[PDB]
């Protein structure tokens, strides 16, 4: 947060302007030392907001061992989807050639065939599937605080 005057003469400290107040993007990129780093965070922060009260829940949430929401923040290691057909590789383009990906998506961390939820799917995080003839299903991933 910039409350106006001249705190804006320090160098960004994603701690202090981010996590101790909320922030804008500009206000993160300032922060951060590089794009990348800058869509990545920009992703699991906003995917983040129904859990910025206390600290415990957002860090947990930012971490995203587990699924807030609908799952846009988690960035867990479940590459088995619900049904159990294993995940296809992001970076693959067979047997699906995906939509959805690291250009599409920069800071949704689509990598290797770990489940994910970069479109805000209504059923959680995803990924699609080695199976021929499912393009994409949802997985099975523990939730926030329960
Ligand atoms: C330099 C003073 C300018 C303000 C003039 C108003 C009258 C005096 C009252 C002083 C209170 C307001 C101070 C505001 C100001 O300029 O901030 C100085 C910054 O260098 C401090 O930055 P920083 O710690 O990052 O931001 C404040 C915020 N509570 C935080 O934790 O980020
Ligand atoms: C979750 O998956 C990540 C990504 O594959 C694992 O981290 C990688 O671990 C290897 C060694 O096995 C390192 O060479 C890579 O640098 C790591 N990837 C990066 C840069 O994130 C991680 O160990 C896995 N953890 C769990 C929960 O099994
Ligand atoms: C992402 O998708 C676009 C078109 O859908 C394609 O041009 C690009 O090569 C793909 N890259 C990835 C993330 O695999
Ligand atoms: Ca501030
Ligand atoms: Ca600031
Ligand atoms: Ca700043
Ligand atoms: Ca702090
Ligand atoms: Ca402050
Ligand atoms: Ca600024
Ligand atoms: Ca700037
Ligand atoms: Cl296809
Ligand atoms: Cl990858
Ligand atoms: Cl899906």
């Amino acid at each position: 947060a910039n409350k106006g005057f001249l705190e804006e003469v320090r160098k960004g400290n994603l701690e202090r302007e981010c996590l101790e107040e909320p922030c804008s993007r500009e206000e993160a990129f300032e922060a951060l030392e590089s794009l990348s780093a800058t869509d990545a965070f920009w992703a699991k922060y906003t995917a983040c907001e129904s859990a910025r009260n206390p600290r415990e829940k957002l860090n947990e949430c930012l971490e995203g061992n587990c699924a807030e929401g609908v799952g846009m923040n988690y960035r867990g290691n479940v590459s088995v989807t619900r049904s159990g057909i294993e995940c296809q590789l992001w970076r693959s383009r067979y047997p699906h050639k995906p939509e959805i990906n690291s250009t599409t998506h920069p800071g949704a961390d689509l990598r290797e065939n770990f489940c994910r939820n970069p479109d805000g799917s209504i059923t959680g995080p995803w990924c699609y599937t080695t199976s021929p003839t499912l393009r994409r299903e949802e997985c099975s991933v523990p939730v926030c605080g329960q």
